[PDB]
This record gives structure tokens, C-alpha cells and sequence, in this order.
């Protein structure tokens, strides 16, 4: 289209936080990861504006130039909401034509195409599904992703409620993006991410029994968080090439992960939003994550 771009079907988006003092142009991250799709994060309440800011203080329009070079080179972006520190603008917004009202204030500022609701804290769902009754109607052309804490012994956890409450409303439900990550009580590995899949099928399954189930892996994508995770365990560059591996035989719909600024060679073990606490190279785990795009015909140079 004139700006916003066509997202490939099988896609690899991921997550960058655009708050940090590191954050280099969206095209310079392009060419380095060798992906042109990404998932900006994160768009929250902001009390000096009343309404939606990165990280909840940042103005909104800051990056709408770095969308648009992007856009240059064929890219596009997701916009997403929450994350792991609130306030969300749904907890915030008194009612749903207010929190509505906010979403589409973000949409018609990047023109955006595909909105990610990603939430890990408790949130009232009757309301979210509200606003995105209102805001469907009145930008149908927004696809909506929904990524949710996940564990590989129950799939999708509170977060399961939120997507039986969009289906039951009839909310659009375009993407369900567990987070592959911060278990605790288990590694966050490839084989585990595997078993969020699985379980994230049957649930999704449960409430749309009449989709099959090539409907069901497309709908699926995996989030998982690269090298040291917040616990403590690490999820290698093997389980990278593992998952990928998985997700391309089993067609899936996509792939993301936590994050850009991450994807650099850190001290052992040690958590940081600017590198993963392992020895590979920059961009190791985007190259491979990269290979599940290239599966389906995906080329950029
Ligand atoms: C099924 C279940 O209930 N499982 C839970 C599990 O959810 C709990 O762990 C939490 O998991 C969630 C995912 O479900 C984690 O959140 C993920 O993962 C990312 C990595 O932790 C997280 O990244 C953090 O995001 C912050 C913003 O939300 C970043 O804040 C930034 O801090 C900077 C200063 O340090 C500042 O300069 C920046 O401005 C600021 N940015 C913003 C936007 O405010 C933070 O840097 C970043 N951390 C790192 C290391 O990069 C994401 O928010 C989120 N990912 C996605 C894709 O959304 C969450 O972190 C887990 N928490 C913990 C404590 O492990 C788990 C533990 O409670 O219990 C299980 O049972
Ligand atoms: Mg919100």
C-alpha cells in the first residue's frame, strides 16, 4: 500500500524496546538483524499526557519517522501494548469507549496495521474486549495479536480467559503469541516452548472447535526469550535452531522474540535489556530465527 507494506504469512517480528538510550534507527536494525518486521514495545498509560506514551512517559509520535524509512525498504511494524510493568491503558481507562479511543489515537498515528495486546498482569477482559469491539468497527482493515505469559504444563494460564472472552464477543483473534519464557520451575528451552505449543493448540482448539488444525498452528506464534532468561536458565542458540526447525515443519504462524537490544554477547548469566548473557556473536539468535521466514520465501539483502 501507498505506506504500510504487506507482512508475510509465516512472519518473524521481533520485540524492540524503543525506550532505550541504545535504540538505533528501525532500518539500521534491518539490516542487521536481517529482518524488516518488528514488534515495538511498548505503548502505555501516561499520566503528564493522559493517554498513550512509550513506557508510559515517551511521546507517542517519536518514532513515526523510523516507520516510515522502514516502510521504504518494504518493512512494517506491529505496535504493542503492556508488557511485564504496567499501568496498562486498559487498567486505566474507566470505560471502553475511552480505552478505544486511545487505540485508535495509536493506530492513526503510525497508520498502523497490526496491534499486539500483550498482557501479564491481571485486567478486566470484559472491558478490553469492548474497546476492540469499537475499535474493529471502526479500523477493520487492524489485525489484533494477543501475547500472553505461557507454561509449558498449562499452555495459556489467566491469559486463556482474555481469548474465550474475544471469541465469545467476537472479537477478531488473529494472533496468540504465548510467551515461551520465565517458568521457574523448569528451563525456558526449546523442548518446553514445544510443550507451550502443543497445549496452547488444544486450548485454542477448545474454543474454536470448528477451525482445523492448519487454522489453529497459523493463528499460533512463539515468543521465547533469548539467552539468560529472568530465572536464570538459558535459552541457547541451540534451542533457537531447535524451534525454528519445529515451527517450520509445523507451519506456524510466527515467531518473535525478547528482544533486538538483547541480541549481543553479554557477561555469563547476567539479565540486561542491552545483551543476553551468553558468547554468541551480535545477531546470532535473529539470523536463525530469521531461517523460519526464509522457509516460506522471504529474501532480503
Ligand atoms: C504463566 C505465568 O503466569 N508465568 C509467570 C511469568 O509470566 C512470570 O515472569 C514474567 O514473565 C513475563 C512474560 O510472561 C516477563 O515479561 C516479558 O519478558 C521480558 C523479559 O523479562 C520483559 O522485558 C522487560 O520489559 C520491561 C518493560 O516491560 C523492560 O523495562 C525497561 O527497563 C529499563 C530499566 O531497566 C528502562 O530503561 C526501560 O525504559 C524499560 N522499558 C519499558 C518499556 O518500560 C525490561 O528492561 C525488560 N527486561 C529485560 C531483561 O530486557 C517484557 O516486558 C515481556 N516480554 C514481552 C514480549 O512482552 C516478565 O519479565 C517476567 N517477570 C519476571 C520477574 O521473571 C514469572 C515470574 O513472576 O512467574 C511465572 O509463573
Ligand atoms: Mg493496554
Amino acid at each position: 500500500g501507498p505506506n504500510a507494506n504487506p507482512i508475510p504469512e509465516h512472519f518473524f517480528a521481533p520485540y524492540i524496546d524503543m525506550s532505550l538510550s541504545v535504540h538505533k534507527p528501525l532500518v539500521e536494525y534491518a539490516k542487521l538483524t536481517g529482518t524488516k518486521y518488528f514488534t515495538l514495545a511498548f505503548i502505555l498509560y501516561s499520566s503528564v499526557y493522559n493517554g498513550p506514551a512509550w513506557a508510559g512517559s515517551i511521546p507517542l509520535e517519536k518514532f513515526v519517522d523510523e516507520v516510515r524509512e522502514l516502510r521504504e525498504i518494504g518493512g512494517e511494524v506491529i505496535i504493542a501494548f503492556g508488557g511485564a510493568v504496567g499501568p496498562y491503558l486498559c487498567q486505566q481507562a474507566s470505560t471502553p469507549e475511552q480505552l478505544a479511543e486511545w487505540y485508535i489515537k495509536v493506530i492513526d498515528t503510525y497508520n498502523a496495521t497490526y496491534l499486539d495486546f500483550d498482557i501479564a498482569a491481571g485486567i478486566d477482559a470484559d472491558k478490553l474486549a469492548d474497546a476492540l469491539l469499537i475499535v474493529q468497527r471502526e479500523r477493520p482493515w487492524v489485525k489484533f495479536s494477543f501475547t500472553l505469559p505461557s507454561d509449558p504444563g498449562i499452555g495459556l494460564a489467566g491469559g486463556y480467559g482474555i481469548i474465550e472472552t474475544m471469541a465469545k464477543k467476537g472479537v477478531r483473534v488473529d494472533r496468540v503469541n504465548p510467551m515461551t519464557m520465565d517458568y521457574y520451575w523448569t528451563p525456558s528451552n526449546a523442548e518446553n516452548a514445544i510443550k507451550v505449543a502443543e497445549n496452547v493448540f488444544r486450548q485454542l482448539k477448545q474454543i474454536y472447535p470448528e477451525k482445523s488444525d492448519e487454522e489453529i498452528w497459523k493463528m499460533i506464534g512463539l515468543t521465547p526469550m533469548i539467552g539468560v532468561n529472568d530465572d536464570k536458565s538459558v535459552f541457547t542458540l541451540e534451542d533457537a535452531q531447535q524451534l525454528v526447525d519445529w515451527a517450520i515443519q509445523h507451519k506456524i504462524g510466527s515467531l518473535a522474540f525478547w528482544s533486538v537490544d538483547r541480541d549481543h554477547p553479554g557477561p555469563t548469566g547476567e539479565v540486561s535489556p542491552l545483551h543476553r548473557g551468553t558468547n554468541d556473536p551480535d545477531w546470532a539468535f535473529s539470523h536463525v530465527f530469521v531461517k523460519f521466514m526464509e522457509a516460506f520465501g522471504y529474501t532480503f539483502s
